RNA sequence: UUUUU
RNA sequence: UUUUU
RNA sequence: UUUUU
RNA sequence: UUUUU
RNA sequence: UUUUU
């Protein structure tokens, strides 16, 4: 009975919204890598050297490298892929810039896969004492942890081993602001660089004030 | 003689209300899973791997897993189904989110079946000493115990083995408020998470005050 | 007459539920160690040094070590196994992390065996005056006491020497909350650690307030 | 190792 | 010299 | 002039 | 050895 | 007599 979706006014209904909304899109936020671009990255890695038989596990090993040392432009992954010698993970880390993809965006795609292949063993990430995570939440001490809680990750058929607790998210939240601010004190509140604005100085006057005086630069 | 139900005013009568009220619905409360959705869950389990011959007993075994460790999102069921190897109960526990069903809602559907297959033997649930249930009411020490007292459960032709006593309900009532409050003291009275509101702290100052001072946070 | 378990709706019955439910599983809760993993731990101990003739008694001696000093990651068992010199129980305590098993989970497997080899003599655990257990319930003053009341323990053919009384469980319940809170006052309600959040301070302002003022941090 | 309406 | 789910 | 695990 | 929108 | 990523 109800017709005319071209009116641009009429109310939508349950059976229409269930089937016309073709899974919306997926969950294509700009902070996470789309499956179309990584498909082309699968092609270029196989074109560069890899076999078509083993590709995904090289992505998961590279994601586990990003799980250990945190995601950045100067991350420095240092290691060869388990597929074969000579091909360094630095070459795969350098290739991301050709297709306009950030490693931070790329690693959230395999955040559930990292969480699966991390939590099955009793092995944590390489560094969790510096950032200030507790021993109970030491497995959660890594970048792209928000990739487990969103639909953008691949979400395999078996599913996640366990749903992350609120204490992991709360610890990851304050650790982000703590780690970002700790960096921001060293060379913050200026954008020009150059040398004329910043006559010398460059870095701030340490993070030692934070423990003594609440206000910071 | 009495006619015109479309008047929207006239009084209803015994023979009309007996037959026009087609069993009302069944007892479709949102806290318990409807038989239409579990029928589709029976289809997806058979589609995933199971045979059509044995399906219900896999639900009852999964319900007995929920009977042991209590119903939650981070429950962690850890075990293979008795139908066949490889298919973990974690995969069935992960599949509930596709059809917008909670495990807590699902397990109340087989609460009478769990009560039947529990009470026929002399075996209690895995944990009844921590929650504080007495040895007489140790069989009642499990989640979805309210599923036995409502019509939403399947209520098989043989019926229940025994009607639960008031001491089981009274023990289950105070155990709910005790178990919920015990959790609530650890990270209660805040919803934002994030890290800016909760600067650190996170957890409360233990449940050891409860035994000494009546008022709590 | 009654057929079709693949319908995913039909009611289950007594003779079907008696035999189709193949002992459910056993009582596989995540808080207690499964018999499959300890079988591999039996292999690695024999591979490391032990004979296949004597293995179980080394587990029971190690369980009796966990009976004395309470189960923890910093427990510090300090002693050689009675099988042979050189092989310390610290090495067996360190080996648990390879197979993703906690000592707390492991020791509940031999809780009935500890209760049998403790109660046959008139010897209690090493420390029962500090935790606040009475002389009547001094034998019950140890961790993994909930392992006697569940089916996960091995339950030998002779059975338990005696069924634990309600006074032992009630004393063990309040002793858990007392011991946990006593620890929680020292470095509680914060998860980041690090040094920036906790400028100094670290520990709370003692448990001496508990005896004077009911509310605590 | 009971989060709801 | 009881950290959990 | 009780520091622990 | 968390730079964003 | 803790310089980093």
């Amino acid at each position: 009975g109800a017709k005319a979706p071209s009116d641009f006014s009429n109310p939508n209904t349950a059976p229409s919204l269930s089937d016309l909304k073709k899974v919306k899109y997926v969950s294509t936020v700009t902070s996470v890598a789309t499956p179309a671009e990584i498909e082309a990255l699968g092609k270029i890695f196989t074109a560069m050297g890899l076999a078509a038989n083993e590709t995904g596990p090289a992505m998961w090993d590279l994601a586990r490298a990003y799980a250990d040392v945190q995601s950045s432009k100067s991350a420095q992954l240092i290691g060869a892929t388990p597929s074969n010698p000579a091909l360094s993970r630095r070459a795969l880390a350098a290739q991301f810039d050709r297709i306009n993809i950030t490693p931070r965006q790329f690693c959230m795609y395999f955040a559930k896969v990292v969480w699966n292949i991390l939590l099955d063993s009793n092995i944590p990430p390489a560094n969790w004492a510096k950032l200030g995570y507790q021993e109970d939440t030491k497995f959660a001490a890594f970048d792209f942890f928000d990739g487990v809680t969103n639909p953008a990750s691949l979400q395999p058929a078996d599913g996640l081993i366990r749903q992350p607790n609120e204490k992991e998210l709360a610890a990851h939240s304050v650790a982000k602001y703590g780690a970002l601010a700790r960096q921001k004190i060293s060379t913050g509140n200026y954008i020009t660089t150059l040398g004329e604005v910043t006559r010398g100085h460059m870095g701030g006057a340490n993070t030692m004030y934070a423990i003594d005086a609440p206000p910071e630069l």
